[PDB]
């Protein structure tokens, strides 16, 4: 099936099997209908199985486990098999000046030997071109193919280890680091392997060339060699400098990215707090520090790169001078030694340093992967046969100076229900950890059963269909329909737009809090297990639905299976068989309930965004014309000037033009007065574009941001911005340098002889018409290839949030299969892109060769009795086109990189956003709310009024629009209608003033990784003594003094150290500093303890005594301080009065 394997030998050599896609993609848009199936050789299954079979031996049979050893047991003898052909193709390039140099000398009538035999040289030279064409490109493509296999084999091997990481390893560092570990060699590995052989080929080339140069310059060859040794040492020193600055700034990039992710995820809170300006400055300082090291690395890379161009004269003159002074040198050997040194400079100044740097990076990546592969593993050994009767006795455990649980025991017969209770932080969840084997007890003795179904408190939602999130692997209509219509999903499912096949994102951002709880609960009960562990599923569910689910699912469906339920509700305990209460990590009570009572134009915009890049580009052009003007006059002065060191004859004067073209690269090289300004100015363009994009995202309508993918926002700040910092500044410089040399060399030799320009027209046009044909298909495949990587990273992310559920039930093989399917999709697009690019770069050389054979035979045949003007003109023209072929291939990379610039620009063009509070009486009239444009209408024609200072209760069934109303107050979503506060209409004042009057307290409090004082007020409006004054009422004094630093402690990881109640207090104090008037609470009482619960009770009655509060609760017992009640149901709001109803 795979066209590569079905291809014949002759077609496979020329890459002819890429013909169908090039024609198909030239006249229409491509899709996943003609993307060819991947070859069987590089499927993820075959590569991973082979490599792991060699690696596991290396860590068990040999003394020292090294990944590099196992890698060479799989890919070494195929690596060397392509190295010999790569070497033989380079040797062919070194011996060309012998055949070509004699042909050029054959135009001189003063020669006899070359005239006698030129046809034989022409035939041999033609064969030399054909052999080299068909010897390099297959070898380079082979090395790319092996580099792809290494990348796939290691990524699949990494994922398998990730599924086995111990629980204690995950809690230190993961997810954010793990994804970054895979994004450093996504394309640098395969493409950065074809030049690893030049570490030994280049020394073999220098020895060969130095022997050939010894024939010309008897003993002065070494004088030029010593200059190249110094250049090699000089370039090597820059390598240590580049790596030092690269690895020194690695920690700054991670610091920016992790903070940027926090801002993106909680963007809805950032808008509500009116914190747009503060966050822009916070990132701005981080960019300013990073940019200092970025420029240093770019200056070092400039001097390392600009050594090939600035050595084309100092290596020739230094070796020709001693010989010319001792004895008179003729022009023919001056051109010949120039031709040899062109290859000599490329090998030692451009190929060898690149090869060495690659080995530093290839070995560094393998050692980084090697260390990760040997972390502590999750223990899979567990009891198999126990008759499904879990028992514990004298069990102790630690999460590290205090035991988490001590001497806890129970005994559950099959079909019983155990109710676990306690307080916040008592270890309810940690008790379930030991039962799954996630936390091996230090000195305990516990019995494990078979498959165990775990329902974590954290809601897990994975990409795909709603039913696909429930059924798992096997489907069953009768079972599915019963589970769906037992968890009260009947109504909500057949509501949205598409019944049940709705496609969800990672984490289910578009779903209600309680709807996600039911889906996670429904998945746990669907699958058959020996025992079920329900870790507090009723957190988000209101009382009315809580009873219905408890009576129809927990007590009805699984009435005859052992089940452990964690719950604090008093009524749920009496319906259980045995109860276990944890006081503080220790069993205070154990027993039954009965005994409990007693106890294009993109390029134009990229350049002019700075308005300073214009002047630098003009400066480079003006100097370029000055050097060209000098080159013209000096060649014209030598054109009429009348034995010296240089023996020049009338019949051999044409060598002047050949010599100039051979050294034109040096004469037109950009020095440090032009290169450094250009590199500096291109970098600050990236800084400018980042600022506009970061400014645009924080000031965009929420509806626009919801239409995009989950992780897509961060990907532009992670990949696209990073490309503008490293790849574009140097790739553009290299492209401009090559193009400028070609224009300069072709404009000076053509004015004296107005025929070279004409003879070189066909070559230029052929390279251009081929480029326009290939780019149509190449760009389309690149877009498909780049988009194919997001599903791969999403699978890795979602398989970590639900990792504890995976290992409990034993579904690792299923997720390994899913990960392999994601890789094969990315491999299919990448392989086709790599093959068509090889097709283009092979045909571009084949067009050059066919013109060379045409020129060579004409030049030899046209040469008559003397001279021959056609031979001189044509042969010189083809020497100019050698650089153009290089320049055309360099332009492909620039076009590929400008796709990233276009993606940056479209984010900037997003649309923008659209004592005054006397009493706080708002009036709502005809309010319609919708999350997305044209999706639905959650609330329709809402009308109600609030008395100033009243406490308004808010109730309703989960998934009705309870939280949509609170967001519509801030118009954080597309709304129509009029909401007036004390007579001031919804659109009489700017949006900034409107949002400042609301003290919203979300379910997830936004706390970024920064100083304690910075979180309270990023704008730095209030002094210490004013902050302490506010903390006196909210009870934050003792909370903050626990830490070593007062107002100076550095919170990390979302404030992980702070408990849920402590973050509620911090959010409450934040609204007091800004002096809010209308509060918006949203289900704070999920798992709160009375220690902090009573603090909010006082503050809403002491500081906000006269301020309106919208208490959003799920039970009437807590709502004993409200007068007015709002009830949401069937897209309607209806106000009420005192409890008598
Ligand atoms: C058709 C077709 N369309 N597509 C998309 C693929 C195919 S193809 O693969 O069938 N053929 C071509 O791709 C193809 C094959 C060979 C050549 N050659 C040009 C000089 C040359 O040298 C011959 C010589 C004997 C000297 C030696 F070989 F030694 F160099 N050969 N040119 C080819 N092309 C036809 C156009 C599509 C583009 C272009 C000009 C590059
Ligand atoms: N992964 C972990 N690493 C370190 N300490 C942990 C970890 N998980 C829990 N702990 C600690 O163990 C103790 C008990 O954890 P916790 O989940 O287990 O109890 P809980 O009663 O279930 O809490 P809650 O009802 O609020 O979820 C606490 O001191 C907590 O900080
Ligand atoms: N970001 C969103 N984009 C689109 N639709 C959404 C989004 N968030 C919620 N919805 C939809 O709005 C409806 C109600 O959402 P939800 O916040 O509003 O109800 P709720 O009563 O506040 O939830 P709960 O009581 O469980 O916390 C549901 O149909 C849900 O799918
Ligand atoms: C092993 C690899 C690197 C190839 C071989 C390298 C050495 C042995 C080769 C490369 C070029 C060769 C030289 C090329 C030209 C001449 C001039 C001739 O009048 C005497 C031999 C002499 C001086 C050759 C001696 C051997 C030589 C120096
Ligand atoms: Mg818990
Ligand atoms: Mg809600």
């Amino acid at each position: 099936r795979s066209p590569l394997e079905k291809a014949s030998v002759v077609s496979k050599l020329f890459f002819s099997w890429t013909r169908p896609i090039l024609r198909k993609g030239y006249r229409q848009r491509l899709e996943l209908s003609d993307i060819y199936q991947i070859p069987s050789v590089d499927s993820a299954d075959n590569l991973s199985e082979k490599l792991e079979r060699e690696w596991d031996r290396e860590l068990a049979s040999k003394k020292n486990p090294k990944l590099i050893n196992a890698l060479r047991r799989c890919f070494f003898w195929r690596f060397m098999f392509y190295g010999i052909f790569l070497y033989l193709g380079e040797v062919t390039k070194a011996v060309q000046p012998l055949l070509l140099g004699r042909i050029i000398a054959s135009y001189d009538p003063d020669n006899k030997e070359e005239r006698s035999i030129a046809i034989y040289l022409g035939i041999g030279l033609c064969l030399l071109f054909i052999v080299r064409t068909l010897l390099l490109h297959p070898a380079i493509f082979g090395l790319h193919h092996i580099g792809m296999q290494m990348r796939i084999a290691m990524f699949s091997l990494i994922y398998k280890k990730t599924l086995k990481l111990s629980s204690r390893v995950l809690d230190k560092i993961s997810i954010g680091q793990l994804v970054s570990l895979l994004s450093n060699n996504l394309n640098k590995f395969d493409e950065g392997l074809a030049l690893a052989h030049f570490v030994w080929i280049a020394p073999l080339q220098v020895a060969l060339l130095m022997g050939l140069i010894w024939e010309l310059l008897q003993a002065s060859a070494f004088c030029g060699l010593g200059f190249l040794i110094v250049l090699a040492l000089f370039q090597a020193g820059l390598g240590r400098m580049m790596m030092k600055y690269r690895d020194q700034r690695a920690g700054k990039i991670s610091e920016r990215l992790v903070i940027t992710s926090e801002m993106i995820e909680n963007i809805q809170s950032v808008k509500a707090y009116c914190w747009e300006e503060a966050m822009e400055k916070m990132i701005e300082n981080l960019r300013q520090t990073e940019l200092k090291l970025t420029r240093k690395a770019a200056y070092v890379r400039y001097f390392n790169s600009s050594a090939f161009f600035f050595s084309g004269f100092f290596v020739v003159f230094l070796s020709v001078l001693p010989y010319a002074l001792i004895k008179g040198i003729i022009l023919r050997k001056i051109f010949t030694t120039i031709s040899f040194c062109i290859v000599l400079r490329m090998a030692v100044t451009r190929q060898f340093p690149w090869a060495v740097q690659t080995w530093y990076d290839s070995l560094g990546a393998i050692n980084k992967i090697q260390d990760f592969l040997q972390k502590q593993e999750y223990k899979t050994l567990e009891y198999n046969l126990t008759t499904t009767e879990v028992v514990m006795e004298n069990v102790t455990a630690f999460w590290e100076g205090t035991p988490v649980l001590k001497d806890i025991n129970f005994k559950i017969e099959r079909g019983q229900l155990l109710a676990v209770a306690g307080s916040t932080g008592a270890g309810k969840t940690s008790l379930l950890m030991v039962i799954m084997g996630e936390l091996e007890p230090s000195e305990g003795k516990i019995k494990h059963s078979g498959r165990i179904s775990f329902c974590s408190q954290f809601s897990w939602i994975m990409p795909g269909t709603i039913k696909e999130n429930i059924i798992g692997v096997s489907y069953d209509e009768y079972r599915y329909r019963s589970v769906i219509k037992a968890c009260q999903l009947e109504e909500d499912i057949s509501k949205f737009a598409e019944k049940d096949n709705i496609v969800l994102g990672e984490g289910g951002i578009t779903l209600s809090g309680g709807q996600r709880a039911r889906i996670s609960l429904a998945r746990a009960v669907y699958k058959d297990a020996d025992l079920y562990l329900l870790d507090s599923p009723f957190g988000y569910l209101d009382v009315l639905t809580e009873k219905e689910i408890f009576e129809s699912c927990v007590c009805k469906l699984m009435a005859n299976k052992t089940r452990i339920l964690v719950t604090s509700k008093m009524e749920h305990l009496k319906k259980a068989d045995k109860i276990l209460i944890l006081h503080e990590g220790s069993s205070y009570f154990y027993g039954t309930f009965s005994e409990l009572q007693n106890l294009w134009n993109t390029y134009l915009r990229y350049i002019t965004v700075h308005k300073s890049l214009i002047f630098v580009l003009i400066w480079c052009l003006v100097i370029f014309l000055a050097e060209v003007a000098a080159s013209l006059v000096v060649l014209w002065l030598l054109g009429n000037t009348p034995s010296y060191a240089v023996i020049i004859t009338s019949t051999s004067s044409y060598y002047v033009f050949y010599i100039y073209v051979g050294v034109a690269d040096t004469l037109l090289a950009m020095g440090f007065f032009r290169g450094l300004p250009l590199v500096h100015t291109l970098i600050t363009v990236s800084k400018i574009l980042h600022h506009k994009m970061l400014h645009s995202v924080l000031q965009a309508p929420m509806s626009t941001l919801n239409t995009l993918k989950a992780g897509g926002i961060l990907n532009r700040f992670s990949k696209d911005i990073a490309i503008l910092d490293d790849l574009l500044p140097l790739t553009i410089f290299d492209f401009i340098q090559l193009l400028l040399i070609v224009i300069g060399a072709i404009a000076v030799v053509a004015v004296l002889q107005p025929y070279i320009f004409v003879a070189t027209v066909p070559v230029i046009v052929a390279f251009i018409m081929l480029r326009a044909y290939f780019l149509q298909t190449s760009q389309q495949l690149k877009q498909l290839e780049s988009e194919g990587r997001s599903p791969i990273f999403t699978h890795l992310v979602t398989s970590l949030k639900g990792l504890w559920t995976l290992r409990a039930f034993g579904r690792q093989p299923y997720f390994e299969t899913l990960f392999h399917k994601a890789l094969n999709l990315h491999t299919a697009n990448w392989f086709l892109y790599l093959s068509t690019l090889r097709w283009f770069q092979m045909r571009i050389e084949m067009i050059f060769v066919i013109f060379f054979i045409a020129v060579t035979f004409i030049s030899i045949l046209t040469t008559g009795e003397g001279e021959g003007r056609v031979g001189i003109i044509l042969t010189l023209a083809m020497n100019i086109m050698s650089t153009l072929q290089w320049a055309v291939n360099s332009s492909i990379d620039v076009d590929s990189l400008m796709r990233s610039v276009s993606r940056v620009f479209k984010f900037i063009d997003m649309p923008t956003e659209g004592i005054w509070p006397s009493g706080g009486q708002m009036t709502v009239k005809d309010l319609t709310a919708k999350y997305t444009e044209g999706g639905n209408a959650i609330l329709e024609n809402i009308s109600f009024s609030i008395s100033p200072g009243q406490r308004v209760g808010l109730l309703g069934r989960t998934g009705s629009g309870k939280s949509t109303l609170l967001s519509a107050f801030l118009r954080l979503l597309n709304t129509e209608g009029e909401i007036q506060i004390d007579g001031v209409s919804w659109d009489s004042i700017t949006l900034q003033q409107w949002r400042k009057a609301f003290g919203v307290i979300p379910q997830k409090v936004f706390i970024f990784s920064g100083t304690f004082r910075k979180n309270l007020d990023p704008y730095e409006q209030w002094s210490d003594q004013e902050i302490w004054k506010v903390a006196d009422e909210v009870g934050l004094r003792s909370v903050i003094e626990q830490f070593p630093g007062k107002l100076d402690f550095v919170l990390v990881d979302g404030g992980c150290v702070l408990s849920h109640g402590h973050k509620q207090l911090m959010c409450l104090a934040r609204s007091v500093l800004s002096k809010a008037k209308i509060l918006l609470l949203d289900q704070p009482s999920a798992h709160l303890d009375p220690v902090t619960y009573q603090i909010i009770r006082r503050t809403l009655k002491q500081a906000f005594a006269d301020c309106t509060v919208i208490l959003c609760e799920h039970r009437i017992e807590a709502m004993l301080e409200c007068q007015q009640f709002l009830v949401i149901e069937e897209n309607k709001v209806r106000q009420y009065d005192s409890i008598q109803k």
